[PDB]
C-alpha cells in the first residue's frame, strides 16, 4: 500500500514556488492545461495539513538565514544555458552526506530563489523548469529518505503547528 493522499513531489514544489510567485503577482502559468480537471475534486485536507507546513515552514527557515541561500546566489549567471547543470550543483551540495528535514526545507527554498531569478530578468516561464529539476532530485534523494523514513506526514507529525 501507500497512503490515500496521492502526494507528488511535482506538485508540492509547484504549490511551494506559486505563493512564491503569487506574492509579487507574476501570474506563473504551471497549470497550462487550464481545462477545468475536477477529476477527485480539489479537496484534499489529507495533504494540505502537509502543504501549509512546507510552504510556511520553509519560508520561516529561510527568513533565519539572511546570509546563506541569497548571498550565494550571487553566483548564478542568468543565461539560457547551463542552468540545470549550476542548479544540481547547489542541491548537491545540500545533501552531501546524508538528507533531513532542516536540509530538504533549504533545497525547497533554493530551488525558488532560482525559480524567481528568472523571473528577474525575463524567464519566468523559466520557474517551469527549475518546479520539473526540483522535482527530480528531491525524488531522486529525498522521495527514499522521506518514504523510508516515514513519509510527507513524517514531517507534518514533527512540526505540528500550535495545536492543528
Amino acid at each position: 500500500h501507500a497512503g490515500r493522499t496521492g502526494y507528488d513531489n511535482r506538485e508540492i514544489v509547484m504549490k511551494y514556488i506559486h505563493y512564491k510567485l503569487s506574492q509579487r503577482g507574476y501570474e506563473w502559468d504551471a497549470g497550462d492545461d487550464v481545462e477545468e480537471n475536477r477529476t477527485e475534486a480539489p479537496e484534499g485536507t489529507e495533504s494540505e495539513v502537509v502543504h501549509l507546513t512546507l510552504r510556511q515552514a520553509g519560508d520561516d527557515f529561510s527568513r533565519r538565514y539572511r546570509r546563506d541561500f541569497a548571498e550565494m546566489s550571487s553566483q548564478l549567471h542568468l543565461t539560457p544555458f547551463t542552468a540545470r547543470g549550476r542548479f544540481a550543483t547547489v542541491v548537491e551540495e545540500l545533501f552531501r552526506d546524508g538528507v533531513n528535514w532542516g536540509r530538504i526545507v533549504a533545497f525547497f527554498e533554493f530551488g525558488g530563489v532560482m525559480c524567481v531569478e528568472s523571473v528577474n530578468r525575463e524567464m519566468s516561464p523559466l520557474v517551469d523548469n527549475i518546479a520539473l529539476w526540483m522535482t527530480e532530485y528531491l525524488n531522486r534523494h529525498l522521495h527514499t529518505w522521506i518514504q523510508d523514513n516515514g513519509g510527507w506526514d513524517a514531517f507534518v507529525e514533527l512540526y505540528g503547528p500550535s495545536m492543528r
